[PDB]
């Protein structure tokens, strides 16, 4: 009974990597209160989700086929191949044809319960969408391939079954907190404590303490009194205790003043605080350190029969005209970039004229940053403002903006909630583009249960794909983030309890696999020095240990975390080789458990341990965004954002791109380089000089995409050790752990392929200057969306600290200039790489000296 639940919770705890029943690290029931809250939205979505479509999770889009995918048209005819057993029959189809409409034309060209499954994958060509609007199809086209499909039985919705779940204002006293003392084990200095009252990163009030000698224990007993009445404390307000050294910041911890029940905080607390190895998302956490045996502590008293916060209640339609030169200043402000700080006057002006600012949704981020949140009366005037959301509600979703209201500068439930309301109108296609961000954006939420959380949860349970990646993006944080694992765990359990028995069995297999393969790598790296190269007594112990796990542990087949349609199966021991890198990665390879697989190409995975893979993920998920932004302007820069998921602490997986070789291995075929080796290698891997020319094309595109991209994200200056290229001309970076500086890697060996030397030009290189600016300006259009993604990436991924760090992308997009001053700028930079050729490429080699 409650024994088939303690084996289930035993199941769920394993899948998660955190025991959501553990209270060994909390001073209230917010995490639990939240486990309980989320039951409804789960159950609503499980309740409402359609069984057939959920099982087939058709991956479609409601976008317009780009100009370029039309030029592969073939006179309004797309050919689709079907296979029942050994059979197969091409079939002309219209792009606007549906799936149903196509079994109709097929049954009569050659008992209604057959769905077109894709050959080799668990991807389904079903439902009421033009087949031109399926992503699997738009893919085969982009890549010039052959839409293979096998007619067979619709998968059973009974497998997606789910187990039924068993389960005032007006106190004028200035607010005080008594700092009793600090206590730490192994600590000769001087040290005080700083008590900030925070709200979305701004300090409402701050009162420090008397410095004192740095011993293992330090008392004070002070009553600390702040300037701020207890009526003006805003819901979400943080009491933030920090501890400085003499000067430098060394410890922090945080406590919500208003709890989840709206009650204020009364009482005695002993808070375990986080140590520091400037803005960072771990500085905002309400979580306390769980390593109570080593971490600094702190004790404090909240005197405060209990005082509680009232949920505002809706209640001035008078209108006056606005001078010209004021509305000039308003509209000027509202136009500026997110990263533009507001002067106190810009603020008084924005707030003063708040009803005219409400008309431009683009002024919402700047305006809700103009609120004295330390002022009970202001704050309400604000609630009454968000009640007049006629224009917001009607506004076309703008994601740059929505995001902005979910970053660290906004900590007010009502604001954030309107951003989320806008997220609702996103088709699942777009949710996947931004899911990682909108999972990271949960770090800036003040309370565990939030509307953002309930949105990730709805959307994830409604579509299986999103589901899958929601699992791994969450499991990735829970495992390497002590500041947020407890919050994310409550959420992931929430999702798991509604995804179906079908996917539990699947995540159970992916995790076990990853669980073993973690093991092998560790064992294997502990035999080779960060110095040592690759031993053959090692190559014997690898194929020893895989031969082993293959001959027992690894299940017949598991789904591929970075690409879940694909089922991998049996190991290709022969191909599996530890790689040369100092951090000793595992080049792996599997056959595809799917009998209907067209090719024999294997599934190629690179288990790495030694570094945090979450920084690769963020960078990639942005490039995938840049592409979709090059699709809305009919542009395709052939990027290769390889799959790369993080699975646990400092270890994850990467996708191996078939038949691709670095630049460096191309050159070393005493650090010199030669130009012709580019082409020589291309022509050698182009059977015909026809395919050779297709290849030189990718190279112009790909090379150009990756130079714009890399320039923007400030990661252009790489070493050819870290650039690669497929046999078919496609160029792309790897390893994102990122004297004379180069804006990006455009070394003379590329130019050569473009057919140029020293200071010349050619039919390709003029093209390449052509495409680049098309691609650059295209981004400049979406400046705001990119700044806010960049900013949020630093704060939730690159321990980022500096506000000047972001003032970068500002300049790199060169804001507030016309499409000319820019196109120059860029093409100026294209040139700087010419005036430098290899000098820097050479230095990444000579570096091994300094
Ligand atoms: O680290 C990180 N993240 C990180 C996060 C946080 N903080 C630090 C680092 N992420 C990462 C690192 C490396 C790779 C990668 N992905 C490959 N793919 C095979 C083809 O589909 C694409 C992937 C290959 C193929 N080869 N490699 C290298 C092996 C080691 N290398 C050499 O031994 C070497 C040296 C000199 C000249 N040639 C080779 C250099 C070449 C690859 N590395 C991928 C991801």
């Amino acid at each position: 009974m409650s024994e088939e639940s303690q084996a289930f919770q035993r199941q769920l705890t394993a899948l998660i990597g955190y025991d959501v029943t553990d209270v060994s690290n909390v001073h209230d029931d917010e995490l639990e209160f939240t486990r309980r809250g989320l039951v409804t939205p789960r159950m609503a979505e499980v309740a409402s989700r359609d069984p057939k479509l959920y099982a087939m999770h058709p991956w479609v889009t409601s976008k317009p086929l780009p100009e370029y995918l039309w030029k592969k048209i073939a006179n309004n005819c797309i050919f689709i191949v079907i296979h029942r057993s050994t059979t197969s029959q091409t079939i002309k189809v219209s792009p606007d044809d549906t799936p149903g409409a196509i079994l109709q034309s097929f049954f009569t060209k050659m008992e209604q319960d057959f769905v077109l499954r894709v050959c080799g994958r668990d991807e389904y060509l079903v439902g009421e969408t033009p087949i031109k609007n399926f992503q699997w199809v738009r893919h085969c086209l982009k890549n010039g391939e052959e839409i293979h499909v096998v007619l067979d039985t619709p998968p059973d919705p009974a497998l997606d079954e789910v187990r039924k779940e068993e389960w005032l204002w007006d106190c004028d006293r200035k607010f005080r907190v008594k700092i009793r003392g600090i206590d730490i084990p192994v600590l000769d200095l001087t040290v005080f404590v700083e008590a900030n009252i925070q709200h979305g990163q701004q300090v409402l009030c701050q009162r420090r303490t008397s410095p004192k000698p740095f011993t293992e224990e330090v008392l004070w007993n002070v009553w600390l009194e702040f300037s701020i009445k207890i009526k003006d404390l805003p819901k979400g307000a943080l009491l933030n205790l920090q501890i400085y050294c003499g000067v430098r910041l060394l410890y922090y911890v945080n406590l919500l003043l208003i709890d989840h029940r709206f009650l204020l905080r009364r009482g005695e607390y002993v808070l375990h605080m986080w140590q520091i190895s400037s803005f960072n998302a771990d500085k905002l956490t309400s979580a306390t350190n769980p390593d109570k045996e080593n971490s600094m502590s702190i004790s404090i008293l909240l005197d405060n029969h209990p005082i509680a916060l009232p949920k505002h209640q809706p209640t001035d339609r008078v209108r006056a005209e606005m001078p010209n030169q004021l509305r000039k200043q308003l509209e000027a402000i509202i136009a500026t970039d997110p990263l533009n700080p507001l002067t106190a006057e810009d603020k008084e002006l924005l707030w003063h004229f708040r009803y005219e600012s409400l008309k431009h949704p683009k002024a919402y981020p700047k305006l809700f940053s103009s609120v004295k949140w330390g002022q009970q009366e202001i704050v309400a005037k604000t609630y009454q403002l968000l009640a007049r959301r006629e224009v917001w509600d009607q506004s076309a979703l703008d994601v740059g903006l929505t995001m902005q209201l979910l970053d660290c500068n906004f900590s007010d439930e009502n604001v954030r909630a309107i951003a989320v309301q806008k997220l609702e109108s996103l088709e699942d296609d777009d949710v996947l583009h931004y899911l990682l961000q909108l999972v990271q954006a949960v770090k800036f939420e003040p309370y565990h249960d939030s509307a953002l959380a309930r949105f990730l949860l709805k959307r994830g349970l409604r579509n299986k794909r999103i589901g899958h990646f929601l699992f791994w993006f969450l499991r990735s944080e829970i495992a390497q983030s002590r500041h947020y694992q407890q919050r994310f765990a409550v959420i992931l359990e929430a999702y798991l309890r509604g995804c179906g028995t079908a996917m539990l069995h699947d995540f159970t297999q992916q995790v076990q696999v990853i669980e073993m393969l973690q093991k092998v790598t560790l064992d294997i790296k502990s035999l080779s020095a960060e110095k040592y190269d690759v031993s053959s007594q090692v190559i014997s112990q690898l194929k020893q240990k895989l031969e082993n796990l293959q001959n027992s542990q690894l299940p017949e087949s598991f789904r591929v975390p970075y690409d879940p349609g694909l089922k991998a199966g049996a190991l290709a021991i022969e191909k599996c080789k530890v790689m040369a890198s100092k951090k000793k990665p595992l080049w792996l390879e599997f056959k595809c458990a799917d009998p209907t697989a067209l090719s024999n190409e294997t599934i190629g995975i690179i288990f790495k341990h030694g570094d945090d893979l979450r920084q690769d993920m963020l960078i990639l998920q942005i490039l995938r965004i840049m592409e979709s932004i090059w699709e809305t302007e009919s542009l395709d820069l052939c990027l290769l954002p390889y799959g790369c998921i993080s699975t646990g602490d400092k270890i994850g997986m990467i996708e191996i791109v078939k038949d691709a070789t670095t630049i460096a291995k191309i050159q070393q075929s005493t650090g010199a380089f030669k130009d012709e080796v580019l082409n020589h290698w291309l022509k050698e891997k182009s059977p015909t000089e026809e395919k050779f020319q297709a290849a030189v094309e990718r190279f112009v595109y790909s090379c150009a995409g990756y130079c714009v991209a890399t320039f923007v994200l400030g990661i252009g200056d790489r070493h050819n050790d870290n650039i690669m290229i497929t046999e078919t001309g496609n160029l792309f970076h790897i390893d994102f752990g990122h004297k004379e500086r180069v804006p990006f890697v455009l070394t003379p060996d590329f130019l050569f392929v473009m057919g140029t030397s020293g200071k010349k030009t050619s039919p390709h290189f003029q093209k390449f200057q052509d495409i680049c600016v098309k691609a650059y300006l295209a981004l400049r259009h979406h400046t705001n969306l990119l700044i806010i993604l960049f900013s949020m990436m630093l704060m939730t991924g690159m321990p980022l600290t500096s506000k000047e760090d972001i003032e970068y992308i500002r300049d790199a997009l060169t804001v507030g200039k016309n499409e000319e001053d820019a196109k120059k700028y860029f093409l100026d930079q294209i040139e700087v790489c010419r005036d430098k050729g290899w000098t820097v490429q050479f230095n990444w080699f000579l570096h091994l000296v300094l």
